[PDB]
């Protein structure tokens, strides 16, 4: 009927009817849970050789069409009968169809509704949709991405946004952008033995080298857009240093903080992801929200494959970094964040701490309860790397389930790609 | 064939083959997973009226039998075939069957080896076994959780150690301590709207009260023993004081914290679990190893559910109390964590900081894989309630699942007793 779920926190109680309508099976097994396995094949959606088969694509389409007409609060039944029977005649017509940008903004912020690694979902009401689905060129993806760069960024005051590119026809002509995300740094495996930069982009890195690009033998080079646009060799273009927005870390007491020469970008934008909606699916659409402090203070800044930089920072703070006993770590991660935080704010760059966002995220998931019965939910994902039980979404069960439309993983481009 | 599974801060790589082994169904389902639930039904081993069903006992006894003798390095095969027969033999004979102490032993250690939700599984071959398996009154009982108490504490020196009582006959004359743990604190619900003491014991302690129990009306008042033999009424014993070694908390800087009367027993002894090993079940067999800082500090002291010192404790800090962004709760739990460590350092009472748990479990995780192909680990349960990512087994992919024997919760006893 319905799975009981638990806040051992206030000791409220939820009933989760949303989870019946997941998709198909999920990461884990009947005797085994990999919910702690990063990239499982369920939150993944490949390639393809052939277009969508008809038998699969109308069902799916339909269902999509009675989601979005059944959403508003006053149904408009003559254009919800009236949109079925135009998609089903496309379909036939054309073996795929198109969406109206009307749906295409629902389905991104449904999509987003349903990422359940996503702590920032009390926003999902609120979010730019850019319609690049008539783009066709590498140079016009490239300006596409600029665009959104731009408008994301607003100075500082960052909004959320997301920019759409052509879906997927037959697999063969797909428009995909080979970066991790929009702005990443550099990762160079140095003569000394070493590695500069940012070490979990080396291997893309080199590829960028391969293909031409100019390395600047940095800690933080912005890396240059890995174009791949109707199925073609991905082309290298180098971003506009003017839209890179930074910002440079500086703690508010620790004036020996910023002597570390340390500096993060201000833009989270998920660049290789594949939004999955009425059975079609587009393999390029970057999206961004806003940072969350943990996010460069904890992981980028302190993660061993990461920068690493808690050796030094403990160093400094004078503690006993020889002890583990004695904390040090904890002592320091915590100065990483506050610094990331006020830096941010003075800079007057947009951020979220960890225990603002889990508070809201509760808020969301309450307000989810009960708008729609439940709220896909990843807690390995969205509880905080650091402060784990002083947030409140530790102390709250959940069910993670996979619902459409979606946001799926991609193998990446360089392991299947044709090179004429 | 195996499940792949990956650390992201070494870039290891190892392959589950153990999960192959799991007895039955787990937690998640096809299209959900449920790894976020805290007593899930696939955690727990309920009561029962009947004995167990022979059909089902002896190839659960051949196969612990087949595990146990496969275990030395030589293999005792004449003594391996021969303890085959006695004990199916005994079974046809008496309906159920004894172990032999030694078996117990590698019960108890294995069991304790397939504790997903187990940090300190390093020390898994370094555990002394009480057996009280002749055990039959309630007396008894208590005498027998003395014994322990006294030493599992060895005046601070902690050593890990169980009691096993009586296995299930029928389920009718079960032995069971109404206890969560050992040793736990009373909670009150006080007349000015508060709750002194340990507010997650609130329920228990009026059921204490019920049965003739004395409250002391305080903060640290150690509950009393209930204890239930042969499935009589459960009867109330109080512990001997001079038994319950606690430490007071002291920080090795703000000396205003001991103004705040804050002390925690030195004994985590869980209470209310069963022992499933080949067929058998003994649903009375308390254990305890030594405590992980984290769990008073971070937990005990700070769960809102719990303790909740928080608010003060940030207060007389300086911080500012009335601003999250600020992240003060952060740098209160972290000193909250250094006194505890502190404490029971300087009192000589073993304890372990949660890096040096983290480390010590990869080492065994590494160690299992290369010895049994796998380990049964909860990710959810095993990374820190802070410093996660700080953490290395953060980093690490891994697979939980229910091998035998196994240690699994089981039903409030108050909610199915027989009040005669
Ligand atoms: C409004 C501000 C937002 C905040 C603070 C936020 C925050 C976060 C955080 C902390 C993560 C984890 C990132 C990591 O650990 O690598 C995340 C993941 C994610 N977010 Fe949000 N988000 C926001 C907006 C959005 C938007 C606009 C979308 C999409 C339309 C979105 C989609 C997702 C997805 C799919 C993931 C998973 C990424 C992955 O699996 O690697 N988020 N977000
Ligand atoms: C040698 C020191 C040991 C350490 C530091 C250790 C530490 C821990 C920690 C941190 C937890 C989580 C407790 C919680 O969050 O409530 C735990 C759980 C557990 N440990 Fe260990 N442990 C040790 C020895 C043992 C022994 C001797 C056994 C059993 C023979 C054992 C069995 C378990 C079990 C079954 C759980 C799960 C309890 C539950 O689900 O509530 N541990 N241990
Ligand atoms: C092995 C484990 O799955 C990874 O270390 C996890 C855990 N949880 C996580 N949570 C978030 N928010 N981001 C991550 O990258 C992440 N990685
Ligand atoms: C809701 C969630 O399952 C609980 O808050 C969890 C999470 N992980 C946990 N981990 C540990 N070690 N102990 C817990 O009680 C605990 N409880
Ligand atoms: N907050 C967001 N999205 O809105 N984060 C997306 C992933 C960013 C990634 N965790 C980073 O630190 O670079
Ligand atoms: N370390 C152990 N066992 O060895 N802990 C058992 C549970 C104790 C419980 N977490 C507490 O803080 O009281
Ligand atoms: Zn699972």
């Amino acid at each position: 009927q319905y799975v009981r779920i638990k806040n051992w926190g206030s000791g409220e109680i939820l009933h989760d009817t949303l989870h019946h309508k997941a998709t198909s099976d999920f990461t884990c097994k009947s005797k085994s849970c990999l919910g702690s396995i990063m990239n499982p094949k369920s939150l993944t959606r490949g390639p393809r050789d052939k277009p969508t088969p008809l038998e699969e694509l109308l069902p799916h389409a339909i269902e999509f069409i009675n989601q979005y007409y059944g959403s508003f609060k006053e149904a408009k039944i003559e254009e919800h009968l009236a949109r079925l029977e135009a998609v089903t005649k496309e379909i036939e017509t054309t073996g795929t169809y198109q969406l109206t940008l009307d749906e295409l903004i629902f389905a991104t912020k449904m999509a987003w509704r349903n990422a359940p690694r996503c702590i920032g979902r009390i926003q999902w009401s609120n979010l730019q949709v850019f319609d690049a689905r008539n783009c066709s060129t590498a140079q016009e993806m490239f300006q596409h991405i600029c665009r959104h760069i731009l408008y994301a960024t607003n100075n500082g005051n960052i909004r959320s946004a997301i920019t759409v590119f052509p879906q997927r026809s037959d697999g063969k002509h797909d428009f995909r952008l080979w970066n991790s995300q929009l702005i990443r740094y550099a990762g160079y495996q140095m003569p000394d033995g070493t590695i500069r930069g940012d070490a979990a982009t080396l291997e893309f890195t080199q590829l960028c080298i391969d293909l031409g690009w100019k390395p600047r033998y940095g800690r933080f080079d912005v890396l240059p857009l890995v174009l791949q646009a109707d199925g073609q060799d991905p082309e290298v273009f180098e971003i506009p240093p003017d839209l890179v927005l930074e910002v440079t870390m500086e703690h508010p007491k620790y004036e020996w903080f910023q002597e570390l020469g340390l500096k993060w970008y201000a833009l989270p934008a998920v660049a290789n992801m594949l939004l999955e909606v009425g059975g079609l699916e587009f393999p390029a659409c970057p999206f961004n929200g806003w940072y969350m402090g943990t996010e460069i203070g904890v992981r980028d800044f302190c993660d061993t494959q990461r920068y690493n930089i808690l050796e030094e920072v403990g160093r400094r703070m004078g503690l006993e970094t020889h002890t583990l006993a004695s904390l040090w770590k904890d002592r320091a991660v915590t100065e990483i964040n506050v610094a990331v935080l006020h830096s941010f704010q003075k800079q007057n760059v947009t951020i979220m701490d960890h225990h603002t966002a889990s508070e809201s995220f509760m808020k969301h998931m309450q307000n989810e309860y009960r708008a729609r019965g439940g709220c896909p939910a990843d807690w390995i994902w969205l509880v905080p790397p650091v402060s784990g039980s002083i947030t409140p979404v530790f102390h709250q069960e959940m069910l993670n389930y996979v619902l459409s439309p979606f946001y799926y993983y991609q193998i990446e481009p360089w392991k299947t790609h044709i090179w004429q």
